[PDB]
C-alpha cells in the first residue's frame, strides 16, 4: 500500500509530531526578540562555532530533520527578504498559536472550526491593526525621527539613535522624488574609523573606496568636472594609453574615476596635466558617483567628455583611519547620497549602516502608508481587547477560535515582561486598561522602569509594513501546518 | 520533631496528595447530579450490596482513607441537614474550584492570592444570587406548583410532580400560622397500595397506621369525640381495668387512642358500651391526631375526657392494600394534616412522601424568603457572564481568581448537557445570550428539548433557601480546603 520511505501518522501520532516540531524551534527563538533577550550559539557539522540573536540565520544553520519543521524556515524567511523586522514575530506567534490549538483538538475540534476563527480573527485583526494606526504624515520631521530611531533600538547603538536618525530623515528625505515611492539603493553606508557615535554627517554626493592613481595627480581639486569610464584606458603600451589620456584633458576633466584600470604611464600623463584619476573603481562605484556628481554612466574610457560629466564641490584624497579615501561632496542634485559613519570598529560602523538601511526601508513605509504603531506591545493587548469583545459577537466554535488568538497575542508583550524578570499580571493589567483609554499611542510596555508608557511621547515607534505583514504571513502559515493531518515519512 | 506515624509534605508533593485527594472524590459523583445522572453500587467489608445516587450517603459508606478526604464528607453532610439537593453540587464545583486552583499555585502564586480572589468573588456571588431572584409572593399559586415541582425533579416521580405539588401546596398553605414560617412536623405523608400518581389526596385530619383491636367496637362513628390517651389502659385483672373504661364513657368518647395497650377484658367493655379503641399507636400519631382531632395531648388514659379530646366528621376502619387503617376526617381546626398517597407499591408511596418533605422545607423557604430561582443552570450563567465583567473592574491577583471561579459556576450547566450528549459549546452560547437580556427567570437548560427555556413558564424551579445554602457551605469549604500546607501522616 507504500512502500517508498513510509512510517504514517494522522490523528494522534501526528498531533505529536507536528506539535513537537513547531514547540522546539519556537523555544528556540522566544527569547531572542526585542530588549529582553539573549545571543545562541550554533555550530554545524564543520564544528564551526557561531553566536547569533536573529530568527532567520538561527534557522538556517541547524540542519532540521522533521519535513514539518522545515516549512517553517520558509515563513521566517519570507519575512527577511521583504521587510526584514520582524522574523521572529511571525514565527513565534506561529508556535504558540499552534499550542493553544493543540488544547482544542484534543476537544476533538473537526480542525475545521479552528481555522475558521483564526481566519476571521486574522482579517478582523486588519481591521484592528489599521485603525490603531496613529497618523502622522510622510514627511513630518519629529515622527521621522521616532520611526528611524524604532529602526535603531536593540542594538550596538541604540545610543546614537538621535544622530542615527537624523542624517537618516536626512537623506531619505532628499532620495524620493513625487511623494509615495521609496528607494534605498540610493543611500550607501561608509564605515571608517574615528569619532564618537554622533560624529556621522551627510555629504550630499558620494564616497567611494579609491586612491589616487598617479602619485603626480594633484591630492585635492577645487571646482573638478569628474568623469565617469566604466570602459578601458588599458591599449598595450606607448601611443594607444597616451591618446587615451590626452583626449580626457582635451574635453574638461580634472576628476576620473574609470571602472576599468590604468597603466603606471599613463596615469604619469593624467598627473603630468592636472588629471587625478582612480582606479579598479567598482560599478557600485560607477552609480553612485553618477548621481552624486551629477555624471551620465559612460561604457569606456575612450568616451570620456566633460558633457556626461559632473559637477563636484570638493574632492580630497583623504586618509581615514588608516586607508586611503576618495570624496565627492558639495553635490549639486544628488537623488542618492552618502552618509559617513563614525565608528567604535567596523562592527559599530556596519551596524549603524544597517540602522540607516532599515530606516530608510521602514520609512519608505511611511511614505506609501503614513501610519505608525505601537511601541512594542502597545497593538497587541489593544488587538487583545478588542478581538475578545468580537468573541462575544461571533458564536459557536469560531468562538473559541478568535477568543484564544487574542489571548495568544499576550504571547509577545508577556515574554518581554518575563525576560525581565517582570511580573506579568501586574503589567498586563496597567497597560490593558490605559489602552482602552488614552488610544493607539499611548500604552506601552517599557521595559526598563517597568510599567505602561506613550512609546509615542518617548517615541520609541516603528513602521507600519513591519506589523503588518509580520503578523499576516505568519498566521496563516501556521493555519497551513495546522491542517496537514497525515505523515508518511522518509529521507 | 518527627516520628511515629508521620512521612511530611509540603510543595508540590503535598499538593499533589491533597488535590489527588480532592478530584477523585469528586470523579466520583459528578456523574450523579441532574436529569442526566447514573446510580453507583457500594459493597462495604460486611458484604452488603448498596445502590445509590445521592451524593451523601456515597461518601459516608465507603471507609476513606486520605484525611484530606475526611474533610469533604463533612461538606456534604452538612448540606442534607439543611436543604436536601446542593450535595453533589456544594461538593463537585468544589472539587472542580481546586483543579483550577492548581493551574495556579503551580502557577506560583502564593496561596494568598487564589483565596483573595475566591473570597471577593464569593461576596460578589451573593449580590448576584440576590438579583437572579425572580420575583414573586408567598402563597401564589403558579409559584407555589412550581417551586413544588422542582422539590419533586430527578426522582422516582417527577412522575406525579404535578399531583404531587398541588396537594402539598394545599398541604403547607394549611399549616402556616402568620405568613413567614413553615412548620415540617406538621404534614404527615401516609402511604398505600392503589391508585396511580395522581389520585394523592388532602384529608385536613389524621390517617393511623391501627385497626379496631376489639371487635365488638363501633366499626364507623358519626360526629365523634375522640380521646388522647398516653397512658395505660393497664390494670390487674376485674375491677380496676373496668372502671377506667366505664370513665372513657362517663365523659364524652366515642373514639380513643392510647399510646399504651388495652388488655382483652377493656375491649370488651369499650364496645359494649359503642366505643372504639386503638392499641399500641405510638407518640407519633399521638400529637398527629390531635393537630387532625383537635385534641391536647394528655398522660394516663384515666386522664380521658370531654375536654382535652377532639371533634371529627367521619372515622371509620378503612381496609387499604388489605392491611387495616383508620382513618379521621373532616377536621375543624387542622394546623397539621395528614396527605394519603396512593401509588405502585411501598416505594412509590414512600417516594411522594419524601416527595413532599423536602417540598415543605423549602416552600417553608419561600415563605420566611419570597424568592424563586432557576435550575437548571439559569442562575449559574446569569452569574458567569456578570462575574467575568466583574472581574476586569477588580486587579491585580483576584482577577484571575474571579475569572476561574465563574468558569467553574459553568461546568455543572455543561455537564448537565454532555450526560445527553450534548455539545455544550453551543448551549451555553444559547443560555448566556438568552439570559442578560430576558432576566433571572427564562434562561434555561431543559435536557430533554435541547434548548434554552423559561424554567418558571414552564413550571421547573426551585425554592430561595437551596441555592443559598449550597452556595456559600461549598465555596467556603473548598477554600478551608485549600489552606492546608503541610501534611505529617499516620498511624
Amino acid at each position: 500500500v507504500l512502500p517508498e520511505n513510509m512510517k504514517r501518522y494522522m490523528g494522534r501520532d501526528a498531533q505529536r509530531m507536528n506539535i513537537l516540531a513547531g514547540r522546539i524551534i519556537a523555544e528556540t527563538v522566544r527569547s531572542t526578540l526585542g530588549p529582553k533577550g539573549m545571543d545562541k550559539m550554533l555550530v554545524d557539522d564543520l564544528g564551526d562555532v557561531v553566536v547569533t540573536n536573529d530568527g532567520v540565520t538561527i534557522l538556517r544553520e541547524m540542519s532540521v530533520e522533521h519535513p514539518a519543521a522545515k516549512m517553517l524556515i520558509e515563513v521566517a524567511k519570507t519575512q527577511e527578504k521583504e521587510v526584514g523586522d520582524g522574523t521572529t514575530t511571525a514565527v513565534v506567534v506561529a508556535g504558540e498559536l499552534l499550542r493553544k490549538a493543540e488544547e482544542l483538538l484534543d476537544q476533538n475540534v473537526h480542525p475545521t472550526i479552528v481555522v475558521k476563527g483564526y481566519q476571521a480573527a486574522a482579517q478582523k485583526a486588519q481591521e484592528l491593526l489599521k485603525t490603531i494606526a496613529c497618523e502622522v504624515g510622510a514627511q513630518d520631521k519629529e515622527i521621522l525621527t521616532k520611526i528611524a530611531m524604532t529602526s535603531i533600538t536593540g542594538k550596538g547603538a541604540e545610543k546614537a539613535k538621535e544622530k542615527l536618525a537624523e542624517i537618516i530623515v536626512e537623506a531619505v528625505s532628499a532620495v524620493v522624488d513625487d511623494e509615495g515611492k521609496v528607494d534605498k539603493d540610493l543611500i550607501k553606508i561608509e564605515k571608517k574609523s574615528g569619532a564618537s557615535i554622533d560624529d556621522t554627517e551627510l555629504i550630499k554626493g558620494v564616497l567611494v573606496d579609491k586612491e589616487r592613481v598617479s602619485a603626480q595627480m594633484p591630492k585635492k581639486v577645487t571646482d573638478a568636472k569628474i568623469a565617469l569610464l566604466n570602459c578601458a584606458i588599458e591599449e598595450t603600451a606607448s601611443e594607444m594609453l597616451k591618446d587615451m589620456v590626452a583626449e580626457i584633458k582635451a574635453s574638461g576633466a580634472n576628476v576620473l574615476f574609470c571602472q576599468k584600470g590604468i597603466d603606471d604611464l599613463a596615469q604619469h600623463y593624467l598627473a603630468k596635466e592636472g588629471i587625478v584619476a582612480a582606479r579598479r573603481v567598482k560599478k557600485s562605484d560607477m552609480e553612485k558617483l553618477a548621481k552624486a556628481t551629477g555624471a551620465n554612466v559612460i561604457t569606456n574610457i575612450k568616451d570620456l567628455s566633460a558633457q556626461d560629466l559632473g559637477d563636484a564641490g570638493l574632492v580630497e584624497e583623504r586618509k581615514i583611519s588608516g586607508d586611503s579615501m576618495i570624496f565627492v561632496e558639495e553635490c549639486k542634485h544628488p537623488k542618492a547620497v552618502t552618509m559617513l559613519i563614525r565608528g567604535t570598529t567596523e562592527h559599530v560602523i556596519e551596524e549603524v549602516a544597517r540602522a540607516v538601511d532599515d530606516a530608510v526601508g521602514v520609512v519608505g513605509c511611511t511614505i506609501e502608508d503614513g501610519r505608525i504603531v505601537s511601541g512594542g506591545g502597545s497593538t497587541e493587548v489593544e488587538l487583545s481587547m478588542k478581538l475578545r469583545e468580537y468573541a462575544e459577537g461571533i458564536s459557536g466554535r469560531e468562538q473559541l477560535a478568535v477568543r484564544a488568538f487574542a489571548d495568544a497575542l499576550e504571547v509577545i508583550p508577556r515574554t518581554l515582561a518575563e525576560n525581565a524578570g517582570l511580573d506579568a499580571i501586574e503589567i498586563l493589567v496597567k497597560v490593558r486598561a490605559a489602552h482602552a483609554s488614552n488610544g493607539n499611542k499611548c500604552a506601552g510596555l517599557n521595559v526598563f522602569t517597568g510599567a505602561v508608557e506613550d512609546m509615542c511621547e518617548n517615541g520609541v515607534v516603528e513602521p507600519l509594513r513591519v506589523k503588518t505583514q509580520a503578523i499576516q504571513s505568519a498566521a496563516e502559515s501556521t493555519e497551513m501546518l495546522l491542517r496537514i493531518d497525515d505523515v508518511i515519512a522518509a529521507e
